[PDB]
């Protein structure tokens, strides 16, 4: 079964391929990236595309105190037959504002690097808080 | 990389372990289990627990026209060190009403089978629609 990505206590623990995107995010996010005990995890950003490799680096990059990305997952088949897999990554946050910021953080990264894929995305809102405390 | 659950054209195509739960969901959901082109995929139910095998059965059980579950995924480690894994499964719906019905569909199953694990769940709302059309 799938395992959650290994959390980084420091910068050097992140894989080399996802490191520059990670560094970009740590600086981009700033304070928002830090952990807030007062806020509940009821918000997330869903990223989806056809390339799991790119979503993997996004997943590996988004490992912070206030931003934690789940592993690479996928959406169910849209049709009655198996289709080309649409992969996806849920990037969980503590507040709605951080979710919007993460969404743009990717947009900033995509505009900076044309090699990166044009990921589709959406803000996610949960009714109950998730066990990430 | 992870793969999405297989879609069924008929009940006999559903995996054997998930068949008893699938047939129950097909009846309970009834008309709500069917697909609506007019509706957009902006809603979901996230189930989570410690047992991936139960969630895998749930995942395989929920495969309908208007209700489709993703594979067995998981939530990230809460702390800097590794802790016992919290597995999860998103069940995608077309409306909030159906998502509530799916949520209680499992609760009905849990009430129907005390052997089944007690899965924590929450309704999900997406700002932008998801590509599960046509
Ligand atoms: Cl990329
Ligand atoms: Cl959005
Ligand atoms: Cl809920």
């Amino acid at each position: 079964y799938q395992q959650p990505p290994v959390p980084y206590r420091q910068i050097d623990d992140c894989p080399a391929k996802a490191r520059p995107q990670h560094i970009f995010y740590r600086r981009f996010l700033g304070k928002d990236g830090r952990r807030d005990p007062k806020c509940q995890w009821k918000f997330a950003v869903i990223f989806w595309g056809n390339d799991p490799y790119g979503l993997k680096k996004l997943s590996q990059a988004f490992q912070f105190g206030g931003v934690k990305a789940g592993p690479v997952s996928c959406l169910p088949h849209p049709g009655p037959d198996q289709s080309p897999i649409t992969y996806c990554v849920y990037v969980y946050c503590q507040n709605k504002d951080t979710s919007k910021k993460v969404q743009m953080a990717r947009l900033a990264w995509e505009a900076s690097h044309p090699l990166a894929g044009n990921l589709q995305s959406s803000i996610v809102k949960f009714k109950k808080p998730l066990p990430l405390t």
